[PDB]
Formats: C-alpha cells, sequence, structure tokens
C-alpha cells in the first residue's frame, strides 16, 4: 500500500498552475517586471501576491481584499475578522487575533502537502477585512457582527471567521439563522470549556454564547457537541445548563481512551441527527496551553496539535458544513505567533478539507440558505 | 503672544472635513450601514477605512492600497516599504521594518494638532506596498529597489521609503538619480554612523552606502551632511572618506552645544549649496538606544526624541525635498513597537512639514524630474 | 529485564574520571586555587571549565576554543557555527542560532544519564568558532562554508555544524563531497519542508541546497532520505523535484503509523543503500512548532522531541555518520533559548549515539576522507 507522502507526490501532479501563472501575470502588470539582474522573469519589481512571504500587505494569506463587500457572493470562501474581545473574562487582547492569523498566514502557501489541495487553484479565496466592532457595548459589536456575518452567508460564500473571543458564537451563529428559515444547524464546538452558561459579569460573555445560541429554534441544544471539556476553569452554571438541555460531551480523557476515531464518530452522529449542516466553533484554547499561549484561557492537558487536525480530518469531511470561527487567539500573550500560527493551520486545513471532500467550490448555493433575514430569531 | 496648544486650536478650524466625509461615504457604501442598534450612522457594518484602530487591513496609516503601481503618478506621496536587510552587518530583521511601521501606524490619524495639518484633507497618500527584494544577493535587491524608486519619483508622487537597512541608501539615491538628469541632490542624513565605507564583508552594505551614492555625478559628497555621528561603531574606513570626500558632519555634542537652530542652519546651507532638492536619510539609530531598542545597531548618547524632531522642523519645511527614507527599523529586537512607532513619528511630521511649507500637493512637477531614466548614472 | 534506570547507574560505575581530573588540575592552575573559605577545593578562583554553568565564556558546552584552526585534525569533533541566514525567506535571525546553542549548552554536563556516555571522557571535542559568512553575498558565503567544512572533514575531526539556514545545506555537503573521491554519501534530512528547489527570490536558498547537492556525483538523490515532510510551506517545485528524482519521503503520519521503528529502519535502508556514508541534516522546525517557536518556518503537527530524538537514536547508531548540522534555529523568536535547547539536545544526543555504537573516537582516518580537494564537484 502507498505512504501518505507517495499518495501526495502523485496529488501533486493533478494540480494545475493555472492560478499560479495569473498570479504572476497580474504582479507583473500591476508590479512592473523585475530588474534586468533578475533571472526569473515571473518576478516584478513590487511584490504582488505571495511572494516575498515576509513582505506585502497582510491579508490573510496575501488573498486579495474585496473592499468591495457587496461583490463577496463572487467569492467561494470569505475570510472576515471580527476583532472583538468585550466577552473576555480574564485576559483581553483577542481583538488583535485578525491581525496576529493574517500576520502569521504570510508563512503559508496554497498548497497543503499531505492533501494534494492547491486552494490558489481550486477555490477563489478573498479577505473582506473586518467588522466594524463596538469594544464598550458587547450587545451591539454582537448586532454588528450578526449583520455582517448574515450578509456574508446570505450571499453563498463560505464565511470563515477569524476571532475575537468565543461570546462571538453567539452572533455569528444568529446571522447564520437569519437565513436558514426552517433548517437547523448542529454546532461542533472545540473547548475546554462548556461556554453554557446565561451570564457572566452581568453580560452575555464568552462563557455565555451557546446557552442563548440554542435559545435559537435553528440551533438545537442536542446537536451541540463540545470536543475537550475539562480542566479548573469549566464554570458549573454552564454545566448544569449542559446537563439540562442534554448536550453531548466528551472530555479529553474521553477523547484519547475511545480512540480519535470513535470521538470522531461521536461528533459527526450527534451533531447531523435532524440537522441540515454544521457550524464549527474552535477556540484555541483546547489545544494544551504548551502550544498556544497567546490565548485567554489557557489550560494544561489539552488536546495535542495532531490529534485536534486529525479530528477535524474527519469531521469537516463527512459534514455539511455551512461556516466556521475560530476563536480567542490573543496576540500580546503569544510568543513569535506560535498561537496566531495554530489557529491559521486550523483554518487552512478546515478549507483544504472542504475541498477534499467536494464541498467547495460550490456548484449552486445551498439548498438551506434563504434570501430573506429572519430579524427575530433570538 | 499666542501659545501653540491656542493656535492648534484655531488652526484646525481651517481643516475641511470633506477628505473625512468621503471617507465615510465610501466606508457606508464599501462596508454597509451599521446594524441597527448603532447610533452614529457614520459607522459601517464593516471597517472600512480609519476606524477601528485597532482593525482593518495594515496599510501605512490605513492609506488606499495602491495595486496598480503604474497609476502611482496620480498621488501626491507614495508610501513605499524596502523589506531589505542584506546589507546588515550584525542583527537582522529590518527587512521586517515595513511591516512593523505599518503595523503602528494604525494608531495614527491624518491630523496633527500642533501643526494644523490634516494629510486625508490636504494630500492624496497611497500604500504601494513593497519591493520585492532579494535577500540572497544584496546587489540584485539594489536593482529591484533602484527601478521601483524611479518608477514612483519620475511619476512625479513623492517617495516615503520604509526600510530596511540603511544599505538601500544607495540603490534608494541611485533611482532618484537616473531621473535628475543634470541636476544635483544633497543627501541630508540622521545617523550615529557614517556609512561612507568602500565595503563591508566583502559588499555594499549599510555602511556603505553614501561611498557609492556619492560616486554618482548627481549626488555630491560635498553636499552630504550627517547629523549626529559619534559613539563606539564608526567605523575608521568610513571615517577616511568623509575626511578625504569633505563630507559636513556635526556629532550629538556638537548639535547640542551649537543649539538646535545653529544645527539645522548647518545642515540647510551645506546640503542645498549647488542642488536642486535634498533626499533625507533618517537612520532610526540616531535616536538614544533607549528610545530604539528595535534596531540593529543601537547606541547610547543618541538625539532624544524632541530633539531630532525640531530637527526635521527645520530641515523639511527649508528645502526642497525630493524624498525620504526611515531605515534601521527592526521589530524582532522591538519591544511594543516602540522603534516602529519613532519611525512612524517621523515619517508622519515629515509629510507634514512638506504640507506646512507648501511642497505638497504639488501643483506641477518638479523642474529637477526628468523622463528618461539614465541607467548609466552609476 | 534490567529497567533503563538501572543500566544507567551500572554505566555510569564503567565511566572514568581522568577528563574531569584534568579539567580540575587546568582549572586551579589558569585559575588559582579558591579562597581560604572555600570547603571543596577543586573549585578555582576564576570559572576555568565547566563550573559554574551560567559562568565563563560561552564555547559549546564550554569545550576548549580551538583558536589555531589548523590544529583540527587532533580532535574527535569539532563545533562549527555558520551564521548564516541570507537564504531565509520568511524571518531571519538564523545567524544567531550558533550563539544562541551555545549560550544555553552551558546548561549541559558532558554526561548522559540514560546512555551512560561522558563526553569529557571519551572524547576529545573543541569549539572552533564560526565560520566568516557573507551576509549581503549568499554564494560568496556558500564559499567561505564549504572551504571551512572541508577543512574540518578532511583533518579527520568529526563536523558538527551549528546553523544557520537550511541552504547551508549545500555548501556543507559540497565541503564533503570536495574530499570524498569516488564515495557516495546518503542524506538524512530531518524537517516538514523537501528543500529541493532550483532557485526561490531567484537564488539558492533554504527552500534549495537538495536540488544542487544532489546534482553532485557524490550524493545521489536516490539516497536523500526526508523525514517529516507536510503541512502548508511545502513548495510545489520542490515536491517536483522529490517526485523526478525519486526522493525517499515519509510524512509525519507516515512516521507515527508505521512506528518509529519501521520509520528509523526506512531512512536507515535508503540512505545507505550504496552509499559509504550519511550526513546528517537537521532542521529544527521538524519539531512541532509548540517546542521549536524560534524558527524562521515554524509549522504544527510536527514531530514531538521524544519522537524525533528516538529516530536519532536508530538512526545515529546504525550508519556510519560523516558529520551533522542542525540548522535554522533563530534566537531573535525564541523564548527563554526553548529552541537552541531543542538544538543542543539533538547535537549531544549525536555525539552519544556515535560513542555508543563506537563511531567516535575514530581509531584512523575513514576510507572516505581523501586528502586532496576536488574542487570541481560542483
Ligand atoms: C470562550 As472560553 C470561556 O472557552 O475561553
Ligand atoms: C546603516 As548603520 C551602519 O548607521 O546601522
Ligand atoms: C530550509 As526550510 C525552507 O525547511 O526552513
Ligand atoms: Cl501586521
Ligand atoms: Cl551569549
Ligand atoms: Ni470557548
Ligand atoms: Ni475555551
Ligand atoms: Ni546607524
Ligand atoms: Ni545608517
Ligand atoms: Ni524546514
Ligand atoms: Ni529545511
Amino acid at each position: 500500500p502507498p505512504s501518505e507522502a507517495e499518495e501526495a507526490l502523485i496529488k501533486e501532479t493533478r494540480l494545475p498552475l493555472t492560478g499560479w501563472q495569473q498570479e504572476v501575470d497580474q504582479g507583473l502588470t500591476y508590479g512592473l517586471e523585475a530588474a534586468a539582474s533578475i533571472k526569473d522573469r515571473s518576478i516584478p519589481t513590487f511584490s504582488r501576491g505571495e511572494l516575498p512571504h515576509y513582505a506585502g500587505i497582510n491579508t490573510f494569506m496575501k488573498a486579495p481584499y474585496l473592499e468591495d463587500v457587496r461583490e463577496v457572493g463572487k467569492y467561494d470562501v470569505a475570510i472576515v475578522g471580527v476583532p472583538h474581545d468585550s466577552g473576555t473574562t480574564y485576559r483581553p487582547g483577542t481583538r488583535f487575533g485578525p491581525q496576529g492569523i493574517r500576520r502569521i498566514s504570510a508563512l503559508y502557501t496554497p498548497y497543503n502537502f499531505e492533501m494534494g489541495v492547491d486552494l490558489r487553484e481550486q477555490i477563489s479565496l478573498c479577505d473582506v477585512g473586518d467588522i466594524f466592532t463596538i469594544p464598550a457595548n458587547n450587545e451591539k459589536s454582537f448586532d454588528q457582527i450578526s449583520k455582517g456575518i448574515a450578509h456574508i452567508f446570505s450571499s453563498g460564500a463560505f464565511p470563515i471567521i477569524l476571532g475575537g473571543d468565543h461570546s462571538i458564537g453567539f452572533p455569528t451563529v444568529r446571522g447564520i439563522c437569519r437565513h436558514l428559515g426552517d433548517k437547523k444547524v448542529g454546532i461542533i464546538h472545540f473547548d475546554r470549556h462548556v461556554d453554557t452558561q446565561e451570564t457572566d459579569l452581568d453580560e452575555r460573555m464568552h462563557t455565555c454564547p451557546w446557552f442563548h445560541a440554542t435559545n435559537m429554534a435553528n440551533a438545537p441544544a442536542k446537536n451541540l457537541v463540545q470536543l475537550g471539556i475539562g480542566g479548573w476553569q469549566v464554570p458549573r452554571q454552564g454545566v448544569k445548563v449542559c446537563r439540562e438541555r442534554a448536550t453531548n460531551i466528551l472530555t479529553v480523557t474521553d477523547i484519547t481512551e475511545m480512540s480519535l476515531d470513535a470521538a470522531a464518530d461521536f461528533a459527526i452522529a450527534r451533531a447531523t441527527d435532524g440537522t441540515d449542516c454544521v457550524w464549527i466553533s474552535f477556540d484555541i484554547d483546547c489545544i494544551d496551553a504548551g502550544f498556544v499561549p497567546g490565548t485567554g484561557w489557557p489550560e494544561p492537558g489539552g488536546l495535542l496539535p495532531r490529534e485536534a487536525l486529525y479530528l477535524l480530518k474527519r469531521i469537516i469531511r463527512e459534514t455539511n458544513v455551512c461556516g466556521m470561527e475560530v476563536v480567542e487567539v490573543s496576540p500580546p500573550y503569544d510568543i513569535s505567533d506560535m498561537t496566531s500560527l495554530m489557529a491559521t493551520r486550523v483554518i487552512c486545513d478546515t478549507m483544504a478539507h472542504l475541498v477534499v471532500s467536494g464541498q467547495l467550490p460550490r456548484t449552486e448555493k445551498p439548498a438551506y440558505i434563504h434570501a430573506e433575514a429572519n430579524m427575530a430569531v433570538d
């Protein structure tokens, strides 16, 4: 049987280079041809595109910036930043999450070796910039986030959210549900913390989004799957709510003891039972603190990177995913963007899994996307 | 007599707000109107422009990104990054100078209080991104730098260069000189180090730019003015060239003892005697090391910030400036972008002085700008 | 069966103390006897040797500095720094790799518990300092590196290279091949990235060493083994070359799925099939990013430290090793020398494996070392 590396060499031969050539040609047109001493004539004078990695304006993966967000429906994937840390109960700083993730994402090429995916060749990706968050008023910021996510989601572009603390899980899912009609969404929640209590410090903070998300008809608590719960920061009020609403929880010990495949099976079966799509909400602190120091609620004994990445491989490829957020990256507490890099890897792997499973590019808008907004979902 | 504060309050009333309103209107068009709960209806859903400062894609001061650099002649000022550290003889890292400067420049408004300047109302500014530098070949990187700066300069846009180590002083000035025809450029060089030796570690490094710049006819060494020379890092080979070529040098003690006004008088008279424009090359390490830890060659006993900024006030307002570079910011060695912030202040102050002295916007392209490039200037 | 701890207790009794005593006597002669209040009369007034760990001039493991590099043939092992980061395509700073490794290596004793090796008793080790690298000209720096490694290698001393970015893989191996005559060297390459493309940013950078090494007759691509390839930074151009030249690749998943012993078996069989010795090129970024933040190309999902160290145990002990380099340690991005410490552990473990397997000390110069330099190998 062939090794993963042998398949990767074969898969790479199947990838085109038209996307790369178009980047080269645009670069030479917009950035001039290189000086006479440069041998490689694909190089421009001015950096325009991927190279050099240390150079250029820092959109996510140096994807095109989409200034006119009304055109977002023309893209397969829209990276959207949510610079929001008004829901943080310990360290703030994740309002800079989007910046840190964009910054370190310059390290990446659009090509994933193991999967034989090249995003520059296989999807159209844009970076729409950031939601205009409201730091002094969590609820107004919620309303901004929901309006923007509902905009991107209803356009048909697949939304990838750069958080931002996890309180945004309520307004993002609320934005989705405004266009779900009567369809239901299962939430697959990677986290050490249940995030299901009603209020915290008298407000709807990052410990609270799934209390309020699953108050919506379109988001059944019975379809909330919570992978990695454990430690000394799981609030007892949230635990009570999980028990009363019958959410589906696995601890890190559960996951490693039952095997990753059985853990993903559990999540796939529970999240899709009676729903039409799945929302992926990935808290970067579900990874062991030694890998993600740049976060508000680090906890030892979390998932190791390859464990979380393998769970995503199983779950993304075998569910109908309608969107994703990666939350709680807090650059001011990071070292050399280690934590932003972990988040970037989750984001890019997810896109690659959507491509491998044929979910992107979409050949038509999904059945669950309703055009008219249901402004009273919450 | 009126205080600077009293004058500042009056100067502000003279500034328009059409540039601000135009930004607001573009923002609402491209970024949608805000959600219903937001009272201030100049706020969009998606950040598009200055606000929020912590959000958005990080161009310089969040200025417009000019993807098509062939259109650069339509702007009064073009910010261009030169992510180049193949000339560093101690610490590398200033290839990230442009990124660090861009990142912390989100902190600034276009408005300077003391000077009554608002760059959003009074000039057109763009960020053209970065030169495609060549880390493994300093001379090829020179050729890229010269071609790109010559493009911007000859278009009529005023170039501001984000370094990048100071070796780029040779190719930047070489790019200007390709279009100076029979005109001369005086160099006003803020630095602890003379940067005038022939080679270092067998190449034309950041200790060498003015040896090779002043080999060109268009850039007389007798018009090189070097402000702040001193310390334990001034190489004896460079000192020999300064003496043999009769450059104009003031130490920090010279400057503080003769007074800042006399120091600027000295610089203005020597740089312009027989020249038609002046090039400002500002090494961030001319500031005392305690203010600029993010640099390759820190040195105690440098200029204090208000001293360097006052010199710029005098020199920029009273010379015909053709461009500026701010070099040697090295973010990997910085703390909370302290050094990038110092560089940003120099950049923005310079723009404001160009506006106060009526050098920008230009009512016509300057006499010294020739259309045809003289590829044999060096 | 006896536990590893029990064997370690027995192995320690087999180690001599002549090397320790000689250090003590030199220290007292050169550093004076201690003040009268010091009970332990093996302590000098001036630190001379291992102790104290926090004190002293920072050679590697506080080994002797060999000022006269012409005498290197008298030592079993020569540590040589290659402070070269002109091949870096994202973050620079690994020109300080040798300094970072030297600094944190003060923490180590010459003695390894599990293996019962004491390098102070069983080999002669020197630190010859650094190659005079050329930051502004990658190719000149290559020529310096090749000349120096060729000097050490042909002397009979076992070369251990402290990088320095991985572009040095070409000039280091080229230096070896200048003295291999008609013998072949298999390359065992620990890395997430293939490093096999022809040029990058128009030059022979750290993505390119094995394209050019395996152009040499003495270094067959068919004997290149690449352990750990994967992620989003493997360039498609390099993947092409691996496929066309039939290099031998295992991904991280391959390695963990087939077992470490089977992966080492695979590496041993492929690298030694038709070669006379093996070159170890260890990119520190093959370790998961959470352990090596101080590097230019971190990538999540890499090898865990005990996995990489066990592979080295199997590979070093069962191949005829002619030298080793550990590359891409970049101290400016490190935290408390965590990454330099990992590199030091790889280096010291390797020496212990060479001693355990009887490869060091050498009782005679190896058959593959030819005295005359073959300056046209490339
Ligand atoms: C949003 As949380 C309380 O899991 O850091
Ligand atoms: C460019 As310098 C030698 O003054 O840091
Ligand atoms: C030498 As590399 C491109 O694997 O850091
Ligand atoms: Cl940034
Ligand atoms: Cl040190
Ligand atoms: Ni959470
Ligand atoms: Ni959490
Ligand atoms: Ni200087
Ligand atoms: Ni300088
Ligand atoms: Ni690597
Ligand atoms: Ni490598």
